């Protein structure tokens, strides 16, 4: 099986003078890990209003526009004239066209597969040139859609007559054109969570939920790397503390009084070890597992730093807070709520071990990441973990009640800080990632579904 591949990106990627979106240093890593497949060549387009497309390469261009990319929520999508977009998009078709003969000419061949990277537009462009592909007998060519999310908020809003958010593109993708209301326009959908499955499936529902498939599990190596020369306090010492609104810092304790809201953590050089969670506070994450262990270290006098990444609902950020601190006496363990996967990888990078005791995680993606910058990983004999977690990149605790979990993940922590897992197990963590979770497998495997899932 050959592939010609042509995907259509939302966002630009990185470059002089420009940092990247995530779906955009996504469809960048994607770039590059199809190409380097055999029997793979996958052609790029994506905008941007600083870069020009390149002279002496010829696999991506760039869609030159004046003003920044439009966002579905700094130019809003809805905040545009209607004949602002009709533009945008006429423009794009026809760059997208060119492109493509420019590559069917070139290769002698037709393009056999079709990217599009958000539910939006991007798909409603391959979908209409491949209607006009069908206008000269000549196939249309099978086109699969990256539900990233932003695209579908956008979608939600419209829907919960919401305030900025008017009602223009959702009845008119669904009614007008028909992108997700049958297998006639979109062959296939990958989401990335279960979260994005549904969120998705609600909205499109006449879009077979048999099409609806998960993104092959995938790190994107590019972020998650050993960062160089990366310290505590530069990696995140300068992160402000999270807790929730409404947070009375003045029922903490004296010992306490480091813990204060949009407060960084003070002298983070003077603790001993650090020791990371990061993911939405969902209640299996178990989350109180880990506080309820980090309670029993804490009274060890070994200086154990504790950062409790991710988002949670003002309800589940206020009961883990008032459940660390005023609960369990937590004076070392700061809430730094949600971060960018950079600024995570800095954190990772300078970590000595990551505790992740999900009870039944699908598969995780914080486990990979985290070794992706060449640092030990805990979590718990349940889930999309027991298959790639082993002695020699981390441990798995027995499973059990929340309190037995928080016991073994206590005897965890302790013996890999003791142990030194961070040297002992941090470069095979670092090779073991990049080679089983790279870009460049989750490439492989993705082709490899839609082969078999998507041409219908
Ligand atoms: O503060 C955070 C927490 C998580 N994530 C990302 O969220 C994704 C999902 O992991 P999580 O544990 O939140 O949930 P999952 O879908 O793995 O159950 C991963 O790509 C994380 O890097 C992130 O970007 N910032
Ligand atoms: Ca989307």
């Amino acid at each position: 099986k050959e592939w010609l591949i042509f995907a259509l990106g939302t966002n630009n990627w990185q470059g002089p003078g420009q940092f990247a979106p995530g779906s955009g240093i996504l469809h960048q890593g994607q770039h590059i890990a199809m190409n380097s497949l055999e029997k793979c060549h996958c052609y790029s387009i994506w905008p941007s209003d600083l870069q020009k497309t390149p002279t002496d390469r010829d696999d991506y261009r760039v869609y030159e526009i004046p003003h920044p990319i439009p966002i579905c929520e700094s130019k809003r999508w809805h905040s545009m004239t209607d004949e602002e977009v009709t533009s945008y998009c006429d423009n794009l078709l026809k760059e997208c066209t060119d492109f493509i003969e420019y590559i069917e000419k070139k290769h002698g061949k037709r393009i056999n597969l079709f990217l599009a990277h958000h539910c939006f537009m991007n798909p409603v462009i391959m979908s209409e040139i491949n209607e006009r592909r069908v206008a000269q007998g000549i196939p249309k060519v099978p086109l699969v859609v990256f539900a990233h999310g932003t695209a579908l908020k956008m979608y939600e809003n419209e829907i919960n007559k919401l305030p900025e958010f008017p009602m223009k593109y959702y009845d008119w993708i669904r009614g007008t054109k028909n992108i997700f209301e049958s297998t006639g326009h979109v062959s296939g959908v990958f989401a990335v969570s279960a979260p994005q499955k549904n969120s998705f499936e609600k909205l499109f529902p006449l879009f077979p939920q048999e099409r609806v498939a998960i993104t092959p599990c995938g790190y994107n190596q590019l972020v998650f790397h050993r960062i160089q020369g990366m310290t505590r306090e530069k990696a995140f010492g300068h992160m402000p503390q999270a807790l929730y609104d409404g947070f009375d810092a003045t029922q903490l304790s004296p010992v306490q009084r480091h813990v204060a809201s949009d407060q960084c953590i003070p002298d983070v050089n003077a603790y001993d070890r650090v020791v990371v969670f990061c993911g939405r506070f969902a209640h299996w994450k178990r989350i109180d597992s880990v506080l309820k262990a980090a309670s029993r270290w804490e009274k060890e006098d070994k200086r154990i730093l504790t950062l409790i990444f991710g988002a949670g609902s003002q309800e589940t950020r206020k009961l883990y807070v008032d459940m660390a601190y005023q609960t369990l006496g937590l004076k070392d363990t700061f809430f730094l709520g949600p971060q960018s996967q950079p600024d995570l990888a800095n954190v990772y990078t300078v970590a000595d071990v990551s505790v992740f005791p999900s009870h039944d995680e699908p598969f995780g993606l914080v486990f990979i990441e985290c070794m992706g910058c060449g640092t030990p990983v805990i979590g718990a004999k349940s889930g999309g973990p027991l298959d790639f977690v082993n002695d020699e990149v981390g441990a798995l605790v027995d499973e059990g009640t929340n309190d037995e979990v928080a016991e073994r993940v206590y005897a965890a922590v302790k013996q890999a800080l003791a142990e030194d897992w961070k040297k002992t197990k941090g470069a095979q963590c670092e090779q073991y990632a990049l080679k089983k979770f790279s870009l460049a497998s989750q490439a492989e495997l993705m082709l490899e579904f839609v082969e078999s899932h998507f041409t219908k």
